[PDB]
């Protein structure tokens, strides 16, 4: 039934641990691949850079200050309605108007206004120049287009009413926790889908993803947004040797790290000493080989040198437990007993991970051991990818675990979300000279000498890393799990989609 069904109705039902959440674009909390889906930029970010998507040709004033931008006219969005310079200027406003949730992206900050020209030509008109301009329009968020008849009273900050946009695919039935549909748009104007439907199967991981799949209950999957993966590798064993299933793994694209809370002024965490004592009770090179059984290769600083603008070799603290020791004793947390105390209490750390991830969720067990023999209580915490991005926000946590943000986003965008509150301002937000750090980030931003704002990025990161905020572990890639008769399945330089709308024969 399930998998020869599925090829008949050229269908992929994808195994996913969460619900693909708020489908408007202008806010963060959808899913990221489904949100790629549905929705579009003016322009497109690929290896080649800059390409032409919504906007067929553009502008650029020699000031710098103004961009225009001239746009197909043959884009309607799924509700019919046709899309025109009017709407990119209401779809742009409703974003500025919520300014302050996206000022982690600096293009944010400069725009100045949008200004119709005629029918298809729209004028954006910075304060500044601002050559990544053109790179933080081709973000897959905030600044994609909804249709401006879907807006809540001209506005999109507090929702919308459908979530119409101008995407290969639109959004059909959506049952809360349980299912979502991604129906092919036989009205795209652009390179239609050959699928008819890509759906969205919420279920936990590990084995009842696994049958899933081995049913064709579900015959695809692929690394979330969060970077889950719903079966581990013995799962993707047996899904190959039923003759059933192809897997494929992306180049690396990412570090995944430990992030470390220096503003949880509850908790030793918030003290820079013990932050870097337990740098040092991290054995990346035994984790990446025995944990994540030789998968991922281990991260030894936050970005790799395979990244824009990072021209150095900075490694971070090694493995060391003799370092670690007399860090926590220098600290004050000696050696009662195996426990370590101080002025009468037990040091104790709450770590979280993401319950879906049954390689977060090992790392978090091994930690936890090895952590205990220093004299560390490591209690670990198994939640939703959710609810770990909510405690990154509010700060309520020690430990937990993340990964940088990916090709199109890392160094500069990562570096910036240091001090955002959508991003990792909660880790940094305990560093004596945070100030400094945060004005250096700003002005590094500025810098168009390459070599003197690597240096830039570089003493910034040192400092980070003498912090001791981010323990880096593992290169994170992606992987697609997909029908072994389903062709045209290849990656972008995003980790957070996919071309649904190129893949075929099944
Ligand atoms: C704005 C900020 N970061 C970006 C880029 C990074 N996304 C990853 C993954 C993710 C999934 N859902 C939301 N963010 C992250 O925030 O760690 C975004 O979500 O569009 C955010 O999540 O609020
Ligand atoms: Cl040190
Ligand atoms: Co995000």
């Amino acid at each position: 039934m399930g998998l020869e069904e599925k090829k008949e109705n050229k269908q992929l039902t994808y195994t996913t641990v969460k619900d693909i959440g708020d489908m408007n674009p202008h806010v963060y909390g959808g899913s990221m691949s489904a949100e790629s889906m549905i929705y579009e930029p003016l322009v497109r970010n690929t290896k080649d850079g800059i390409k032409p998507l919504l906007a067929k040709k553009w502008d650029v004033s020699e000031d710098g200050k103004t961009y225009t931008f001239h746009l197909r006219d043959d884009v309607k969005f799924h509700d019919g309605t046709p899309f025109d310079a009017d709407a990119v200027k209401k779809n742009i406003d409703a974003v500025q108007e919520n300014k302050k949730l996206h000022s982690w992206l600096k293009i944010s900050t400069l725009i100045d206004n949008v200004k119709v020209k005629d029918k298809y030509t729209v004028e954006l008109n910075l304060k500044e120049a601002y050559q990544p301009a053109l790179a933080e329009l081709a973000m897959p968020r905030p600044y994609v287009f909804v249709s401006p008849k879907d807006f809540k009273n001209g506005t999109t900050k507090d929702g919308v009413k459908k979530f119409d946009g101008t995407g290969p695919f639109k959004l059909g039935e959506h049952k809360k926790d349980e299912s979502a549909d991604f129906n092919k748009n036989d009205q795209y104007w652009g390179e239609k889908s050959k699928l008819n439907k890509v759906q969205a199967k919420v279920m936990p991981a590990g084995e009842t993803a696994f049958l899933s799949m081995k049913k064709g209950e579900t015959n695809f999957a692929f690394t979330d947004d969060r970077g889950t993966d719903s079966l581990d590798k013995d799962s993707l064993k047996q899904l190959k040797d039923t003759g059933d299933y192809q897997v494929k793994r992306s180049q690396p694209m990412n570090t995944k790290m430990l992030v470390v809370n220096s503003g949880k002024k509850d908790n030793a965490v918030s003290d820079k000493t013990v932050r870097q004592a337990i740098g040092h009770m991290v054995n990346r090179d035994k984790i990446a080989k025995e944990i994540l059984d030789g998968q991922e290769k281990p991260a030894t600083q936050l970005f790799a040198k395979n990244v824009t603008d990072i021209n150095f070799d900075m490694p971070t603290r090694k493995y060391d437990l003799k370092k670690a020791e007399s860090l926590l004793d220098e600290a004050g947390w000696k050696k009662g007993s195996d426990v370590r105390q101080k002025d009468g209490k037990n040091l104790e750390m709450a770590m979280y991970y993401d319950k879906g991830s049954s390689s977060q969720k090992e790392q978090a067990e091994y930690l936890q051991a090895e952590f205990k023999k220093m004299g560390i209580k490591l209690n670990i915490n198994g939640e939703t990818s959710d609810k770990i991005a909510e405690r990154r926000t509010s700060g309520d946590y020690d430990l937990m675990f993340n990964q940088t943000w990916g090709l199109l986003y890392d160094p500069q965008s990562t570096i910036a979300a240091f001090k955002a509150k959508n991003g990792y301002e909660s880790a940094t937000s305990g560093i004596e000279n945070k100030d400094k750090i945060y004005n250096s980030i700003d002005d590094a931003f500025k810098i168009q000498n390459g070599k003197e704002r690597s240096d830039a990025y570089k003493n910034i990161l040192k400092q980070i890393d003498d912090e001791g905020i981010f323990i880096p572990i593992s290169h994170g890639s992606m992987t697609v799990v997909a029908p072994k008769d389903l062709e045209k399945v290849s990656f972008t330089q995003s980790q957070y989609e996919l071309p649904f709308n190129e893949m075929q024969y099944k």
